[PDB]
């Protein structure tokens, strides 16, 4: 009943990769990218939206420390509590902490709601790739193969289902007798396939990238 393989960056959903830096805030960036992708779908314009502006404003009442790490489904929290997010333009990335500047006047995109989806099901993960769009997600990225991935499906032996870093699930596919989960990374485009891992799917939630998906939605 599924598609075999849907890849929402051949939608035209899917902004540019970014590079976080020294600033963990990859939850950021998979709560942004998120977004972005539901924006392009409700209005048509492809924007990026501020990584910036959720680091230093959705904080302490989000349970988010900045470059110290954050939750994706507090992020969208804040955005429907702030009823918006600036534009990327309008408030670019640091990699550091700063005080709030969220300005009414450059918002780029609202968010009505978000969903979270059930620890470890995949087969859900897949419907909801399909059928929503692009989920955020946390994956356990603590192992050199991690870093030093450049091509293929990821697979790693040691990997656990105890997530650290946060990645949009873009797609997913079946490729060399293989099925992958296609997932946009923020460590820029020299990471991976031009800043994008495919990480092994039905596997067992490899890496813990079905632990905690979320994505948002725009309503009319
Ligand atoms: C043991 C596992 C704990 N765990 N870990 C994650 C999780 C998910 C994704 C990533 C990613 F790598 F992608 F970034 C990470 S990395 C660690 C982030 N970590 C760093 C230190 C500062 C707090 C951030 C962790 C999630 C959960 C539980 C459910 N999850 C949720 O989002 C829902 C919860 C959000 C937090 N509320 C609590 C309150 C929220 C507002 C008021 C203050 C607390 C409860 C529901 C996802």
């Amino acid at each position: 009943i599924l598609p075999d393989s849907v890849d929402w960056r051949e939608k035209g959903c899917v902004t540019e990769v970014k590079y976080q830096g020294s600033c963990g805030a990859s939850w950021a960036f998979s709560a942004v990218g998120a977004l972005e992708a539901q924006l392009k779908l409700k209005t048509g314009k492809l924007v990026s939206l501020s990584a910036q502006n959720l680091v230093d404003c959705s904080t302490e009442k989000y349970g988010n420390k900045g470059c110290n790490g954050g939750f994706m489904t507090t992020a969208f929290q804040y955005i429907i509590d702030n009823k918006g997010i600036d534009s990327d333009a309008s408030y670019p990335y640091k990699a550091m902490d700063q005080k709030c500047q969220y300005d009414s006047k450059y918002r780029a995109a609202t968010c009505s709601k978000y969903t979270e989806l059930p620890y470890g099901r995949e087969d859900v993960l897949k419907e909801a790739v399909a059928n929503k769009g692009p989920v955020s997600v946390g994956v356990d990225a603590r192992h050199p193969s991690f870093f030093l991935y450049r091509s293929g499906v990821y697979y790693e032996p040691s990997c656990t289902q105890n997530v650290n870093h946060g990645v949009l699930v873009v797609g997913y596919g079946d490729l060399n007798g293989k099925e992958y989960w296609l997932v946009k990374n923020s460590w820029g485009h020299n990471f991976g396939e031009e800043g994008y891992i495919r990480m092994a799917r039905n596997k067992g939630n490899h890496c813990g990238i079905a632990s905690f998906p979320s994505y948002p939605e725009i309503l009319q």
